[PDB]
């Protein structure tokens, strides 16, 4: 028996690879002959189909302007998961690449805005992500940010160097260990997409960053925001910020918090 949400496959047309999920290609394509659309399937072998349908229930749940909103999934083999087409790619490539070269802080912390601004509704929501990082969010046109890639996302009831320590370690994933990527975002925001923790393999961020070690400044990136990134990656979950919080702060940073910030020559 299915639900609403249910298309034919024939509804549907494949035009061109847009990347690598997680478990098979993505495509971007029409729906219904009118629609652009994204396309998830799944790989042979890599995982159950039901297990890769989780995925699309989550999304069932969310919607708000700031998540990849679901359209329609076909459930039977081979899976679709038909979502809202995101027209400039993931955030990590974009500010790797030619375009974000000239990227400042003001966009790059409207960015972050609109990221904070789907977490908040995530938090809401009593969900948490799991997932979170540059790599997870899309791009649009006129630089809308998406939160995307909700596969591993789950109702409230792993590398280290995005996730939390006690949700790597004991499994204790809250609202508050996304909060903590979000502060490992803003340093993937501030240095045009690098690694976190450059030079460091797993096992030393894991030993560092439970003796307290945590990443210093970003070159240009003004001590504020550092000390935002600091109150996300508290060692006690519950003493970091909201999203609510960092949805506000980000959003009136350059009123309320450097009012007299200057261009410098990368931020
Ligand atoms: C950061 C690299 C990466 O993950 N790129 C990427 C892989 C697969 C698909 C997409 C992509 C691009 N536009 C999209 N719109 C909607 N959904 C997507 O994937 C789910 C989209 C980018």
């Amino acid at each position: 028996a299915k639900d609403a949400w249910e298309i034919p496959r024939e509804s549907l047309r494949l035009e061109v690879k847009l990347g690598q999920g997680c478990f098979g290609e993505v495509w971007m394509g029409t729906w219904n002959g009118t629609t652009r659309v994204a396309i998830k399937t799944l790989k042979p072998g890599t995982m159950s189909p039901e297990a890769f349908l989780q995925e699309a229930q989550v999304m069932k749940k969310l919607r708000h302007e700031k998540l990849v909103q679901l359209y329609a999934v076909v459930s039977e083999e081979p899976i679709y998961i038909v979502m809202e087409y995101m027209s400039k790619g993931c955030l990590l490539d974009f500010l790797k690449g030619e375009m974000g070269k000239y990227l400042r802080l003001p966009q790059l912390v409207d960015m972050a805005a609109q990221i904070a601004s789907g977490m908040a509704y995530v938090e809401r929501m009593n969900y948490v992500h799991r997932d979170l990082r540059a790599a997870n969010i899309l791009v649009g046109e006129n630089l809308v940010c998406k939160v995307a890639d909700f596969g591993l996302a789950r109702l409230i009831e792993f590398p280290i160097k995005w996730t939390a320590p006690e949700a790597a370690l004991y499994g204790r994933f809250t609202i508050k260990s996304d909060v903590w990527s979000f502060g490992i975002l803003l340093t993937e925001l501030t240095t045009k997409g690098r690694v976190p923790y450059p030079g460091m393999v797993n096992r030393e961020v894991l030993d560092q960053v439970e003796r307290g070690y945590r990443m210093p400044c970003p070159p240009e990136c003004p001590e504020s925001l550092h000390d935002l990134m600091c109150q996300c990656w508290r060692k006690d979950p519950e003493e970091r910020p909201t999203f609510e919080y960092l949805q506000a702060f980000l959003e009136d940073y350059f009123t309320s918090t450097e009012p007299q910030y200057q261009p410098g020559e990368n931020l």
